C-alpha cells in the first residue's frame, strides 16, 4: 500500500501500520561480509524496484555483555541464552545487516518537506539494532503537537564488526566501520528521503548512550566538515546521554591488545597478516572469539574492547582536544544527562570494597593516570557512602563500602561531567541542556542510565515532555521552547554562568536549576583529560 520511488529511480512498497506508515529493512550498502569485513562500507547497487520493505532486518552481529576470556557463570548464562533457537527466532542478528527504516506520519506523500529525525542507538558500542527502538509515540506526539516528523533509523555495526582497531586497522584505513555505516545512512537519506516526504535539509541527527557519543563523533568528523554534495548532512543535533568518548589512538594500547587478543582467540595467533586471517575464519569462529574479549558488563566495565578511537584520518586527533580547538560543525544543540549515569557500570565491580582495592580498580582501569591523579580523584570521590550514587541517598544503596564511589566517578567521566566540558567550550550554535531526576527513590539504580528510551519509545510521563515534544519542537524549529512547555527552556552559555542553565525533570514534571555541582570531580577528571582515556 504505502509507497515510494527512490533516486535511482525504484519504486518501493511499504506497510501501513494505520498510526504510521514504515518502510522497514532498505538495504543501503552491500553486505560487510567476506573480505569486505572490518571494511568501509559499500553503497548498495542492486534494484529495489517492485519490493516490499515491511520488516526489520536482522541486526550487526552481537557481543555477549558478560563476555570475557575469564570463564564465569554470567557468560555462561547470557551464552545459554543468546545461543537459543528461541531467541534467535525473535531476535535474529547477520552480518548482512546494514539496513535503514524510514516511518512517516499517515498519509505522508513526496514533497511534504518535513522535517527528519535520525535516530542512532546506544548499547555499548558491542550490542544494538534499530527494532528495539519503536517511533510510534513520537511520530505520533509530533502529529499531535501539529508539528509531524519522519522517524529513520540506521542500522551499524558493533563490537569487533564494527569498531575493531590496532596497528594493521590503521595501516589499512579501516578504524571505526561502525561510524562508517552510520554516515553512509545519513548521506543515503540525503540523496532518498525527499522520496519519502522528508525535508533533507531539515535533518535532526540524535541518539542515546553509544549513540550519542556517536552524534559527537559526528560533529568532529572531518574536523567539523559535515557536507555532501555541498549541502550539510543535518541542521542539528540531540545528545542523550554522552559527548566525547574518552579514548586513545586507533593504534594505540588498548586497541592493540585487544586486536591481538581477539586473534589468538580466532586461531590467528600464528598468521604474518592477524588481518586477512580474520576475514577468514566463519562467523561462528568470529562471534565465539569476541565473546571472549570482554563485554560491556564484564569487570573491565567502561574500559570498553571496542569504541570509537581517533584515526588521524576521520577524527582527526583526541576528542577532547577537538572540541577545544573549534574544529566541529557549527550546530545547535541539545544535551542531557540521567542524574545517576554510572549505578549500572558500578554493578560490574561490586569485589571491589576497600579504598585499597578501588585505587587499584582505578589504576587498572585508567592506564595514564598518575598516583597523584589517582590520589586526587580519590578526594574529589571520596569513600563517604552519602556523597555517591545513587546521588542523594545518604547510607541506602550501600551495596559495598565503594559501589556508590565508583559509580560517581564512572558515570561523571563517561557521561555527566563530559558533558559540562563539551558545553564550556563549545561555540558552534545554541546549547540547550536538561539533567533528569524523574527516578529519584528507585533502590540501587535511581534516575539510571537509559530510563530516557522508556520515557521516549514506551511509557508516558513527565519525562516524555523532554524526550518526546521539546525533541519535536527543536527538530522542527531549532528550539524546544516552540513545544509550549509551562516550564521556558534557558539558552546555556557556561557553567559558571549566573542564573538557571539546566532544565529539569522530576516525578512531577519540570523545573530549572544550575550545572554547579561537583566541580571538585570535574578537575580531578579534566584538569588533564587524557590521563582518564582508556
Ligand atoms: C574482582 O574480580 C575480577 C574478575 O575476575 C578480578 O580480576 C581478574 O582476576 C584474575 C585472577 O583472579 C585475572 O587473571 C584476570 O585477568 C582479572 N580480570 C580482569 C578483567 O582484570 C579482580 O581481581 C577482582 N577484584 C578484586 C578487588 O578482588
Ligand atoms: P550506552 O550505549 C553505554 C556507552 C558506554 C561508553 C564508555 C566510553 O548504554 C546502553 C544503552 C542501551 C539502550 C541499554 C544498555 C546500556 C549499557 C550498554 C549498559
Ligand atoms: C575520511 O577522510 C578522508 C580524508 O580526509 C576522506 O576522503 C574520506 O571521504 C573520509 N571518510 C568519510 C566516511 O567521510
Ligand atoms: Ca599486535
Ligand atoms: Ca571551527
Amino acid at each position: 500500500a504505502p509507497t515510494a520511488t527512490l533516486a535511482n529511480g525504484d519504486t518501493i512498497t511499504g506497510l501501513n501500520a494505520i498510526i504510521n506508515e514504515a518502510f522497514l529493512g532498505i538495504p543501503f550498502a552491500e553486505p560487510p561480509v567476506g573480505n569486505l569485513r572490518f571494511k568501509d562500507p559499500v553503497p548498495y547497487s542492486g534494484s529495489l524496484d517492485g519490493q516490499k520493505f515491511t520488516s526489520y532486518g536482522p541486526s550487526c552481529m552481537q557481543q555477549n555483555p558478560e563476555g570475557t576470556y575469564e570463564e564465569n557463570l554470567p557468560k555462561a548464562a547470557l551464552d545459554l541464552v543468546m545461543q537459543s533457537k528461541v531467541f534467535e527466532a525473535v531476535s535474529p542478528s547477520s552480518e548482512d545487516c546494514l539496513t535503514i527504516n524510514v516511518v512517516r506520519p499517515p498519509g505522508t506523500k513526496a514533497g511534504a518537506n518535513l522535517p527528519v529525525m535520525l535516530w542512532i542507538f546506544g548499547g555499548g558500542f558491542e550490542v544494538g539494532g534499530t527494532s528495539t527502538f519503536p517511533p510510534a509515540q513520537m511520530i505520533t506526539k509530533s502529529i499531535a503537537m501539529g508539528k509531524p516528523i519522519i522517524h529513520v533509523s540506521v542500522n551499524y555495526r558493533v563490537s569487533s564488526w564494527g569498531f575493531l582497531a590496532g596497528d594493521e586497522i590503521k595501516a589499512e584505513g579501516s578504524a571505526n566501520a561502525g561510524l562508517k555505516d552510520q554516515r553512509l545512512g545519513m548521506q543515503w537519506v540525503a540523496d532518498n528521503i525527499a522520496a519519502f516526504g522528508g525535508d533533507p535539509t531539515k535533518v535532526t541527527i540524535f541518539g542515546e548512550s553509544a549513540g550519542s557519543m556517536s552524534v559527537m563523533c559526528h560533529i568532529l568528523w572531518n574536523d567539523g566538515d559535515n557536507t555532501y554534495k555541498g549541502k550539510p548532512l543535518f541542521r542539528a543535533g540531540i545528545m542523550q546521554s554522552g559527548a566525547m568518548v574518552p579514548s586513545d589512538a586507533v593504534d594505540g594500547i588498548y586497541g592493540n591488545e585487544i586486536f591481538d587478543l581477539l586473534a589468538s582467540n580466532a586461531g590467528c595467533g600464528s598468521a604474518s597478516d592477524k588481518l586477512a586471517c580474520l576475514r577468514g575464519v566463519s562467523s561462528d569462529t568470529l562471534e565465539d572469539a569476541t565473546n571472549n574479549t570482554p563485554g560491556f558488563l564484564a569487570y573491565s566495565s567502561l574500559r570498553l574492547s571496542y569504541l570509537p578511537r581517533p584515526d588521524g584520518v576521520n577524527i582527526t586527533d583526541d576528542m577532547y582536544a577537538l572540541v577545544r580547538e573549534g574544529k566541529y560543525a557549527n550546530i545547535p544543540v541539545i544535551i542531557g544527562d540521567q542524574n545517576d549515569e554510572g549505578t549500572f557500570f558500578g554493578t560490574s565491580s561490586l569485589n571491589v570494597t576497600t579504598d585499597a582495592q578501588a585505587r587499584e580498580y582505578f589504576k587498572q582501569s585508567f592506564v595514564h593516570a598518575s598516583d597523584a591523579e589517582i590520589d586526587t580523584l580519590m578526594t574529589a570521590y571520596p569513600g563517604d557512602i552519602t556523597q555517591g550514587s545513587p546521588f542523594d541517598t545518604g547510607i541506602l544503596n550501600a551495596l559495598t563500602p565503594q559501589f556508590k564511589r565508583i559509580s560517581a566517578v564512572l558515570g561523571d567521566l563517561g557521561f555527566t561531567l563530559a558533558r559540562r566540558y563539551f558545553l564550556n567550550h563549545y561555540t558552534g550554535g545554541t546549547k540547550y541542556s536538561f539533567l533528569s531526576k524523574q527516578l529519584s527513590g528507585l533502590p540501587v539504580l535511581g534516575t539510571f542510565h537509559s530510563n530516557d528510551i522508556v520515557f521516549q519509545d514506551y511509557l508516558l510521563g513527565s519525562g516524555s515532555l523532554i524526550y518526546n515534544n521539546a525533541f519535536i519542537a527543536f527538530a522542527t524549529d531549532l528550539d524546544p521552547n516552540t513545544a509550549g512547555l509551562l516550564v521556558k527552556w534557558p539558552e546555556y552559555t557556561s557553567s559558571s554562568q549566573s542564573g538557571n542553565n539546566l532544565m529539569m525533570i522530576n516525578a512531577l514534571g519540570l523545573y530549572t536549576g544550575k550545572d554547579n555541582f561537583r566541580t571538585a570531580g570535574y578537575d580531578a577528571l579534566f584538569s588533564n583529560p587524557p590521563s582518564f582515556f582508556v
